[PDB]
Order: C-alpha cells, then sequence, then structure tokens
C-alpha cells in the first residue's frame, strides 16, 4: 500500500508514534518519506547481506527474520514480510524498541541525513489529527 502523508501521519498516530520517545509526528512521517516513500511493500537489499523492510525499511539483521540474514537476530520477534503489510502496526511496533535502543531516530540513516534538524512540522501540514 502506498500511503497518503495524511494518511500515514494518522495511522501512526493511532498507533501511538506521535512523540513516541520525543519525535513529533513529523519526524516520524518524514523518516517514512525518505525510507520507502511511503510504500509499505518497499523492500532494499544491503551490501552487508541484510535487508530492509517496509514504510520504514526495518533491518533484518537486528530487528526481524528474513531466514537469509547470517548472523542476524530477530529482536522484535516478527517475520520481516510481517513488516511489509498494508497495516501498519507491526512496523511501528518494532519501530517504537528500534527507537528505544539509545540512538533515537539516528538509527535511521535517512531520518539523520534528511530529517534531523529541518522544519519536520510541514509533514504534518493540512492534516486532520
Ligand atoms: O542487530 N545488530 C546488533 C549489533 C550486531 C549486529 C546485529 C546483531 C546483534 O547482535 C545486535
Amino acid at each position: 500500500k502506498v500511503f497518503g502523508r495524511c494518511e500515514l501521519a494518522a495511522a501512526m498516530k493511532r498507533h501511538g508514534l506521535d512523540n513516541y520517545r520525543g519525535y513529533s509526528l513529523g519526524n516520524w512521517v518524514c523518516a517514512a518519506k525518505f525510507e520507502s516513500n511511503f510504500n509499505t511493500q518497499a523492500t532494499n537489499r544491503n551490501t552487508d547481506g541484510s535487508t530492509d523492510y517496509g514504510i520504514l525499511q526495518i533491518n533484518s539483521r537486528w530487528w526481524c527474520n528474513d531466514g537469509r540474514t547470517p548472523g542476524s537476530r530477530n529482536l522484535c520477534n516478527i517475520p520481516c514480510s510481517a513488516l511489509l503489510s498494508s497495516d501498519i502496526t507491526a512496523s511501528v511496533n518494532c519501530a517504537k524498541k528500534i527507537v528505544s535502543d539509545g540512538n533515537g531516530m539516528n538509527a535511521w540513516v535517512a531520518w539523520r541525513n534528511r530529517c534531523k534538524g529541518t522544519d519536520v512540522q510541514a509533514w504534518i501540514r493540512g492534516c486532520r489529527l
């Protein structure tokens, strides 16, 4: 599923991401925008053999099981395919663990490089939330 901007902001908020670990909704929407362009079925293989999955491109080396990432953990205890669903619950649940891991949203390199320090509030402008 390819979400609309405001549409995703609303699902993120419903699933309790808005101001989770102090990161405003606009941070979460910008992250999704540069990670997946809002497409729940986004996959991207990494040079290390790992794969990033879903709306927030969660990585198979730590966070989910895809059966082909030698030496991986599955800290969210979830098949990585569960992160590709139209329903964002699993992704959101896993992101909560990632963002609590100690480095905040810096764990998303594209959030660091493209969202961090920017007017993230523009991402939720116009939305009925
Ligand atoms: O998820 N990462 C963390 C750091 C090493 C590589 C993977 C697997 C792990 O044990 C934790």
